[PDB]
């Protein structure tokens, strides 16, 4: 024993035992679908996405789905998306989670003109949270981003997208940290860079990161000490531990630890820390043969 065991269990599912209803989304990856799955034998009907292979079943494509279906079964956390399970078909399905609001990303574009600062600053505490899990389990994630954080609620939100996760190419060069562009170095504190501009990307309402810039200049510019600017809500404390996350010294970055504890305080007193136009007024959602429709997270 040099590291633990990874005891968890992979379970492998029948096609028979679930139904796609609607195509969510399709890339080169293959394609989300919407569906139910019906564990035999249990009155149960969980909503899920099942992502399926890009048909072109393929050596390259298996190894990496298999990848991230290895990291997806290895996590438990309620910031964290887990897979149910796999089906072993022609084109090998991965049966996850249905998170039915999206990504955080479309969801902050979107819904721009109702979020207020308790929204905000409660995604940054739950982000924070599910990488200082990954942290505890040792993985670095690789590829933190709001694309990446998926909304279960609008009170809930998880971190997705295990398909660069390592323990201990084409790349997101814009939500690197330094070291990562420059010498390929990733840790957990480069992870940390990256919630920095995962939450500037919330605090700016989805708003692209080095708009303009050509990926190339990027670590000229970061050389140079230039960072993102001050998103328009937000107080200096805030932005301030924005701008601590992109620190070129890599353990002067915060600790997902502390940025827990810090966006905590700040989310007993939002606005006080996000100035919003209208903040005060700003309501979201709260959520069919489905009586005995049970959450994913419920069916343990
Ligand atoms: C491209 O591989 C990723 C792997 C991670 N993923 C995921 N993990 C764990 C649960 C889950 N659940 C889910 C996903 C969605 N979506 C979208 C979100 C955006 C999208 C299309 C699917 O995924 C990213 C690109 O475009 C919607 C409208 C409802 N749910 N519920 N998804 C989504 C992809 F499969
Ligand atoms: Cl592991
Ligand atoms: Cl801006
Ligand atoms: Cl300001
Ligand atoms: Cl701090």
């Amino acid at each position: 024993m040099g590291e633990a065991p990874n005891q968890a269990l992979l379970r492998i599912l029948k096609e028979t035992e679930f139904k796609k209803i609607k195509v969510l989304g399709s890339g080169a990856f293959g394609t989300v679908y919407k569906g139910l799955w019906i564990p035999e034998g249990e009155k149960v009907k969980i909503p899920v996405a099942i992502k399926e292979l890009r048909e072109a079943t393929s050596p390259k494509a298996n190894k990496e789905i298999l990848d991230e279906a290895y990291v997806m079964a290895s996590v438990d956390n309620p910031h964290v998306c887990r897979l149910l399970g796999i089906c072993l078909t022609s084109t090998v399905q991965l049966i996850m989670q249905l998170m039915p609001f999206g990504s955080l990303l479309d969801y902050v574009r979107e819904h721009k003109d109702n979020i207020g600062s308790q929204y905000l600053l409660n995604w940054c505490v739950q982000i924070a949270k599910g990488m200082n899990y990954l942290e505890d389990r040792r993985l670095v994630h690789r590829d933190l981003a709001a694309r990446n954080v998926l909304v279960k609620t609008p009170q809930h939100v998880k971190i997705t997208d295990f398909g660069r996760a390592k323990l201990l190419g084409k790349v997101p060069i814009k939500w690197m940290a330094l070291e990562s562009i420059l010498h390929r170095i990733y840790t957990h504190q480069s992870d940390v860079w990256s919630y920095g501009v995962t939450v500037w990307e919330l605090m700016t309402f989805g708003s692209k990161p080095y708009d303009g810039i050509p990926a190339s200049e990027i670590s000229s510019i970061l050389e140079k000490g230039e960072r993102l600017p001050q998103p328009p809500i937000c107080t200096i404390d805030v932005y301030m531990i924005m701008v601590k996350c992109w620190m070129i010294d890599a353990d002067s970055r915060p600790k997902f630890r502390e940025l827990i504890i810090e966006f905590s305080k700040m989310a007993r007193d939002p606005q006080r820390y996000l100035v919003i136009q209208g903040d005060e007024r700003m309501h979201l959602p709260s959520p069919e043969d489905m009586d005995d429709v049970v959450d994913a997270d419920e069916y343990l």
